């Protein structure tokens, strides 16, 4: 038995909810779906968006009115949800969720976007490494981990149409795609990379003229797991024909733990 889990960056939960947002979540039945950047104040989303037949839902905004934030629909309660790393500065910005499902822990994460100045490139930087701790210390205990969401970074210069002309700014620098060959060597698995090498697979595209359709686009958004965990993965995919935001969903499907 599987379940089936999808992160997707949905530039605003509002804006993805007018372009039909809730008919692609009846069709696409994800037993747990991570979102990012909901933009919204949670009592201020309609009704049918704050809560869906079949799922619990979990929002976890930012102080900052319309900015990032983050939610999980899940058709299986967890039975915790952590929503920082215990970091006041990492844990304000509506961009944490850990919810443990007891076969694993489900780490749904907006990590940092870099690119508007150097003192929030040292940021991403910095909370890239409180989530290495955290997810580390978690792992180091006996949990399997899933980590998902928006990573803000194309790890190779196949994760992205234009490497060359990327080298200089925050997406694709030595310093951030280096810090995913460390998180890899601490022992966790890039998961679509176990069953696509391909190029122009990518998951976000600028929101400018043609783009999207010229398939100018970053792998930005990844599921990760440990390594010892990685024979429960059973699929990892882009759902790339999804629109309604400039990232595209993503997916992953795991096997359930059988205990004997
Ligand atoms: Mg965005």
């Amino acid at each position: 038995a599987v379940l089936k889990i999808i992160s997707w960056n949905v530039n605003g939960l509002r804006a993805v909810h007018r372009k039909g947002f809730l008919k692609w979540f009846m069709e696409e039945k994800p037993d747990i779906l991570c979102l990012q950047e909901i933009k919204a104040a949670p009592e201020q989303l309609p009704r049918k968006l704050r809560h869906v037949e079949g799922y619990r839902s979990f929002f976890t905004p930012a102080e900052r009115k319309g900015y990032s934030g983050v939610a999980m629909y899940t058709k299986v309660p967890p039975s915790s949800l952590r929503e920082g790393f215990g970091v006041e500065r990492f844990d304000t910005e509506g961009r944490i969720q850990i919810a443990d499902f007891d076969d694993f822990l489900l780490y749904n994460i907006y990590f940092p976007n870099g690119a508007m100045s150097e003192e929030r490139l040292k940021y991403k930087l910095e909370f890239y490494d409180a989530f290495l701790e955290d997810v580390n210390r978690e792992r180091d205990s006996g949990r399997n981990v899933i980590i998902c969401g928006d990573f803000n970074t194309a790890h190779r210069e196949i994760d992205l149409a234009r490497p060359k002309e990327n080298s200089n700014v925050s997406g694709f620098l030595p310093v951030e795609r280096a810090w995913i060959d460390k998180f890899i060597e601490n022992g966790y698995v890039d998961t679509f990379r176990m069953f696509n090498s391909d190029p122009g697979q990518y998951t976000w595209w600028s929101y400018r003229t043609r783009a999207r359709e010229r398939n100018v686009g970053w792998r930005l958004d990844y599921f990760f797991v440990n390594e010892e965990f990685k024979g429960k993965v059973k699929r990892s995919w882009i759902l790339s024909d999804v629109m309604g935001s400039d990232h595209c969903p993503i997916g992953l499907e795991i096997e359930l733990l059988e205990h004997h």
